[PDB]
């Protein structure tokens, strides 16, 4: 379970983004090809005792979170990286969700594999 | 044009200024970027906690065409960046698979030429 998320407004992510609820919290994240691992940046749950270099620091993983999407429901950990302006869904998630990325001049959806919408 | 030039996936490479340039394609990334020998800087340049040069114009090689665009020449980046700024320009898709991922133009083509 995350605990507070607000704030969110004061650094909000660029497009793509999308809004996700996680671990009963809803998070925007900046949907990012360039990071290895996703991020949250906040009240974030429980940690684990595990943790990554991030390139520099370290920093802990969660334990495995309940993600919901729009139609569906997957369970994934994210590193806890409050040095990071906002959450990232990051190359660990876009491959687990199959995800696909689309530009349109007017910014940018962020679809399943199938084109279903995944933003709660 | 370019002078002489490993990113993650999703990699893409493109004939960029005449020379082909190895870029990862980073949706966190406002502006494209070149690391190694960009050819002429224009005297405009953003604020990115540094400024740097913007290139002037080059042409940018698809299989869904060429298009021009300037890049940010930014050493201290670990590698060239395809930003948001091209892949909208481009209506590109990115879709992931299990282990990889592709770069598509608007009706599914691969954007690669190489
Ligand atoms: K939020």
């Amino acid at each position: 379970t995350l605990g507070d998320q607000g704030g969110q407004g004061q650094e909000p992510p660029p497009e793509p983004r999308i809004t996700l609820k996680v671990g009963g919290q809803p998070v925007t994240f900046l949907v990012d090809t360039g990071a290895q691992h996703s991020v949250l940046t906040q009240n974030p749950g429980p940690l684990s005792d595990k943790s990554a270099w991030v390139q520099g620091k370290r920093y802990r993983w969660t334990t495995d979170r309940k993600v919901h999407l729009a139609t569906g429901k997957v369970t994934h950990s994210f590193l806890h990286v409050p040095d990071c302006p906002y959450p990232l869904l990051g190359r660990d998630l876009l491959t687990k969700l199959k995800a696909q990325i689309h530009f349109e001049g007017s910014g940018a959806q962020v679809v399943g594999p199938m084109g279903q919408p995944l933003q709660v």
